């Protein structure tokens, strides 16, 4: 007889959840197309000095971000080793390489094959962190909490 509000107007429906996560603008197909990573030591170690020569006195060597110079710096900085599994390694070696400007773009203050040891460094060192049992949130520090699986104990 007579409706309070028609439904036509508006669309069917169109409702997303965002992005949650990273955030930033990297096509999947530049994080999973090219990246030439050598497995070592010494991409780890020297990979290890890339990032710290410049971006470890704002936020920890690559991963942990417990900053040595961060103090007088912005508000304290996060934890990239527990982001890291969620980054992948195109989309390091993109945003090393191309990156923006304001921070990222390091393609030509560094090399590829800096570029592949800041991906292996923080790679190595993100799985690292995954054998303690965080990988997916925090680190679990109770004793006697590991399941089936001790091995030198
Ligand atoms: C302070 C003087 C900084 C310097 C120098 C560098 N970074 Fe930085 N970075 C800084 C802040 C405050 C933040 C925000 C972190 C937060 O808590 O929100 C960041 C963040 C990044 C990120 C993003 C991390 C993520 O969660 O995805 C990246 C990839 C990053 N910074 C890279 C980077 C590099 C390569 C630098 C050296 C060349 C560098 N930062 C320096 C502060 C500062």
């Amino acid at each position: 007889m007579d409706i309070g509000i028609n439904s036509d107007p508006h669309p069917p429906h169109h409702h997303d959840h965002h992005g949650h996560g990273s955030g930033w603008e990297v096509p999947e197909a530049e994080i999973h197309r090219e990246n030439p990573i050598p497995p070592d030591a010494r991409s780890l170690d020297q990979g290890g000095v890339l990032y710290a020569e410049h971006c470890v006195r704002c936020h920890g060597e690559t991963l942990r971000g417990d900053g040595p110079d961060a103090h007088d710096l912005d508000p304290p900085v996060a934890d990239l080793v527990e982001h890291a599994p969620h980054h992948s390694d195109g989309d390091l070696a993109y945003r090393v390489r191309i990156g923006r400007g304001p921070m990222p773009g390091f393609g030509d203050a560094l090399d590829e094959r800096d570029i592949w040891d800041l991906v292996n460094f923080m790679r190595d060192r993100a799985q690292g962190a995954a054998l303690a049992g965080t990988n997916g949130h925090s680190p679990d520090h109770a004793a006697g909490d590991h399941h089936h699986g001790d091995h030198h104990h």
